[PDB]
This record gives C-alpha cells, sequence and structure tokens, in this order.
C-alpha cells in the first residue's frame, strides 16, 4: 500500500502510479564548485546506491538556470540516458526558474518526463503547465491554482515529495560537510557576524538563490533578524 504514490497520480494527473521519482537540485556554496544532487527513489524509498552527483563545468560565473539545465541535459542524454530508466516523476527542489531550467533540458533532450516543483523554503507545489505534471499536455482539466498547488503539511503527496526533497538536501549538506580549508560563498557577508553566515548555508544553495529570496525567508532562518535580513538582501543586491 502506497497512499503518497497513489496520491501523487491522482493530484499531478499521472498516467499510472509515479514507481520512481528521481529528485534534484543544484548548489555553489563553496568555491567555484557548482554541484547538482540526483536522488533515486524506487517504490517510494530511496536508493541511496543510485544517487549521483553532477559537478557542473564550462561555467565561468555561477548561474542556477544553466546549472540546472545541463544536469538534467546530461541525465537525459547519451551514457545515462541509455543506462538508466526514465523516472516516472521528476521533482525539482527549486522555484518556476528552476522548472523552467528543467524543461528547457528535457525539451532539447527531445524527452518527455513529468515535472513537478517544490518552492524553496517552501512547500508549495510549482506546476509545468496547466494541466498537471505532464508538461507536454495541449489541453485537458485543469491541475491547480495558476499553476500550483499548495496541500497541507500531512498530505501523503507532499510528504512523499518532502522526503524526496529531504534526501536531496541531505545529500547536498554531506558533500558541502566534506568540502568545509575553503571559505563559504556567504563568508563575504557583511552586518551578521559569523554564527548567521554559517546559518544561511542550511537553507540558502547560492548568492543568487539567496540574493533572489523573499527579506521573510532570510528573516525566518533561526538566528536570523528582520534586520540582519535587511543587511544581506541590501549588500547582495548593491553587488
Amino acid at each position: 500500500d502506497h497512499p503518497g504514490l497513489d496520491a501523487l497520480k491522482d493530484v499531478l494527473a499521472l498516467p499510472e502510479r509515479p514507481w520512481r521519482i528521481e529528485g534534484y537540485d543544484n548548489s555553489n556554496l563553496f568555491g567555484t564548485n557548482i554541484v547538482s544532487g540526483m536522488v533515486v527513489f524506487e517504490g517510494g524509498r530511496s536508493r541511496r546506491g543510485e544517487h549521483r552527483r553532477f559537478k557542473v563545468r564550462g561555467l565561468e560565473h555561477p548561474d542556477d538556470y544553466e546549472s540546472m539545465k545541463q544536469t538534467i541535459y546530461r541525465r537525459f542524454t547519451g551514457s545515462l540516458a541509455d543506462k538508466l530508466p526514465l523516472p516516472d516523476l521528476m521533482l525539482i527542489d527549486g522555484g518556476r526558474g528552476q522548472v523552467n531550467a528543467a524543461l528547457d533540458a528535457l525539451k532539447e533532450a527531445g524527452v518527455q518526463v513529468p515535472v513537478v516543483g517544490l518552492a524553496k523554503r517552501e512547500e508549495r507545489l510549482i506546476l509545468p503547465g496547466r494541466y498537471g505534471a505532464q508538461w507536454w499536455l495541449e489541453t485537458g482539466t485543469e491541475v491547480g491554482v495558476d499553476r500550483e498547488l499548495l496541500l497541507p503539511h500531512t498530505h501523503p503527496a507532499l510528504r512523499m515529495l518532502i522526503g524526496v526533497r529531504d534526501e536531496v538536501h541531505n545529500y547536498a549538506v554531506s558533500y558541502h560537510r566534506k568540502l568545509r580549508m575553503l571559505r563559504s560563498v556567504f563568508d563575504d557577508l557583511p552586518g551578521i557576524g559569523q554564527k548567521r553566515r554559517d546559518a544561511l548555508l542550511e537553507h540558502f544553495t547560492s548568492l543568487e538563490d539567496l540574493a533572489a529570496a523573499p527579506v521573510e525567508h532570510i528573516a525566518a532562518v533561526p538566528g536570523m533578524t528582520l534586520r540582519a535580513a535587511q543587511s544581506v538582501k541590501e549588500f547582495l543586491q548593491a553587488r
């Protein structure tokens, strides 16, 4: 019995139970290391032996959209495309910009895989079109409101996707833990001090992600104040 998977199928209008789910994120927190995580779920259970780490290359400046687009394109072309089974559903740890990046890569790869996003630091689902996770549908019955779905926190479809996010975020946290005699990209933030600098590393994925985030998300970080959050916002968008 798979409550979460069955709910996903109905809620995202999938053609069948999503037995294979792949989760993706992207960070650049230490030096020039731009890294994308891929986590694999089969039958609603993580398969850690199948997780993968993509080193993003060819970028001379960070760019979260291009970082996600390259990862997805890599995943659905060459060797991996040949070797790996297509997921039934891809989960993007990212808002609309990161969902767009995934769809862009899929279109360029010539592949049709259903996609849904989770808005960073929120529980809002981001849908890739109007008709659910199958973003290539031209018509059908509308899913969600303005291409988003808000579900109660304990809803089984939501808890499942939030578990995939937790797994990919944790995989990121593990890698950055290892990387840490290099300063973090947040070590240049003024007005906040070193306890708050380090608290941001858990909640944000890159200078770009921090800079675009509502000041309210920054202030909600434990250890932060509306004040230190205004200070970060102002410094990054000064540069």
